[PDB]
């Protein structure tokens, strides 16, 4: 049976190992700098093996998951180039920026080895190989980013590894990857953050507003309990997008500002109806 | 005659004003723990028809006057600026001397002026907002358990005597609802920070994502749950959300000022590229979220 090398047994790469084993027959090697991690993923049957040796693994390895963060990514990529892989190898990582990751990838790989960008967009926030599910990516969007040389069937054999996850694949380049996931998921987790923010000062001054905040409030702004570290690190990856947006935003706020003040109650139902008309305009998930 | 007999020959009456989603689920809950005539009346026709069919209420009102002089409990929950708009016609109704009239509106600092300059002293008038809804709209999504274990603000007039109160809360006990009174300016200053700001930021990052999704389709397609969730409310009825920014305009006039400096703040920390001041910015969120209560 076919080899699986798992690099970053936690919850995303749990995931995929689960999504793997569901639809073939293969061997997943886990690996992580973190023992107790791999060791309850091999506990947990999320992998067949523990690696000692991470280039014995690798050399022999059809398909290579990175699903450590993307700084450790980085860095391994560097030890991979080294190695002596197979000539069929596939290699992916599973990182909610691409750009740094694929320029990394054409510097050390280019033509040799089929190097594929990887963003499942979806994860819970429940953490650890503790809270992996084969299904976690039912239904949700999965970038593939392919290296320049990478040829297509490639990128259609990493769909057919993958096919477990039941996810809608969808090939990018990195600018579009960034731009889009830049808009659509880590500027909504900085506006989380701040709304939290702003309700927190005022807290601290009437307790009621905390117990109110229990309610409607802490289930819109739940993207806000994940991992700081994980969105300190996406921020700095997509800091230039970020700050274009974020003068975007305060430039919408003070329209907003000036929208409220006119006190024309038409004028502030338009903008509530165009805001509806494009929430609704959003297809159901699942 | 009623005073020659100690036992009640009919059922008491409720008239609902608005027969939508949070007057339908009220309506629902109120009849989970008493025995009572639940007349409807609304705007349209095709609602209050459906809340009939669906036994959520018994009657529908032709005559609103007659409907509400019979009642025991008149229950608004029209939207906020239509509230105040027919309390003025409820004044020139003459009602029962026992009467109790509610609201469930998302404000309450206009509708209590207005019942104030209105009521003083005769009828007795109690402010309500049940802290629990939807961004779904109509009495096909109500639910008599919608309110349970959450909130229900009362803001009584001056004049509202205790027992009247405590009556009310017996009227609504079906609903499962924490019940707090609060002055109109308490109310009005902590919903305009938990709930009615949080609206205007979700319309607005909506509408800054629609501007790019023009140029890009992408941007449709791969919104996901971290857009998703955060911008569910933005799907609530605008004619709901206009009358509660008019209703709350001079609060959220201050609160956005606030929030376009918390965003200048928050592009200096983000333009610093300090990994440290970015990850505080995200560990203090999740400090205080997870601080709430479960
Ligand atoms: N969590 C999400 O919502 C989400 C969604 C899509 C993509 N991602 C991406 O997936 C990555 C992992 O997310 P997660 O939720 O699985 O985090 P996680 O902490 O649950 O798992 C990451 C794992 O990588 C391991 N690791 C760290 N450095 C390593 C190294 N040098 N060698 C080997 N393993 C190493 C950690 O010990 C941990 O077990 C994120 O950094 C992000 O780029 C996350
Ligand atoms: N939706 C929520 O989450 C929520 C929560 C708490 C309080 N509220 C408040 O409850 C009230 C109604 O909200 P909803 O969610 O039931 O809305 P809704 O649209 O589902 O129902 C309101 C109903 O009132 C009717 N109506 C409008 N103008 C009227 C008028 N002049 N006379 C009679 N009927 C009229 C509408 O036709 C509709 O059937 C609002 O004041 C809102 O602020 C809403």
């Amino acid at each position: 049976r076919k080899k699986v090398v798992l690099i970053g047994t936690g919850l995303i790469g749990g995931s995929l190992a689960l999504a793997i084993k569901k639809d073939h027959d293969v061997t997943i090697t886990g690996y992580d700098i973190f023992q107790e991690q791999v060791e309850r993923a091999k506990e947990l049957h999320v992998v067949d093996e523990i690696a000692v040796d991470l280039q014995h693994a690798c050399e022999e390895a059809h398909l290579i998951v990175f699903a450590s963060p993307v700084e450790e990514t980085k860095k391994l990529l560097h030890k991979l180039a080294s190695f002596h892989l197979r000539e069929d190898v596939i290699v992916t990582d599973v990182g909610s920026t691409k750009g740094s990751i694929m320029n990394e990838a054409e510097a050390l790989f280019s033509k040799e080895i089929s190097f594929i960008g990887g963003h499942p967009m979806a994860g819970s926030h429940k953490t650890g190989v503790e809270s992996a599910k084969a299904h976690l990516f039912e239904n949700a969007f999965y970038i593939l980013t392919p290296m320049h040389h990478v040829p297509n069937e490639h990128v259609e054999e990493l769909k057919d590894w993958l096919k477990g996850t039941g996810s809608h694949f969808l090939v990018l380049n990195t600018e579009e990857h960034d731009y889009v996931t830049g808009i659509v998921s880590h500027f909504p987790h900085l506006i989380a953050a701040g709304l939290v923010k702003q309700v927190e000062k005022h807290a601290g001054d009437n307790p009621l507003i905390h117990q109110l905040a229990a309610g409607g409030f802490k289930d819109i702004t739940r993207i806000a309990s994940s991992s700081p570290k994980m969105w300190s690190d996406i921020v700095k990856q997509n800091r230039e997008h970020l700050m274009v947006l974020l003068k975007e935003w305060i430039s919408e706020m003070e329209d907003l500002y000036d929208t409220v003040s006119s006190g024309d109650a038409g004028e502030i139902q338009n903008y509530f109806a165009d805001a509806k008309e494009y929430r609704d305009s959003l297809p159901v998930r699942k």
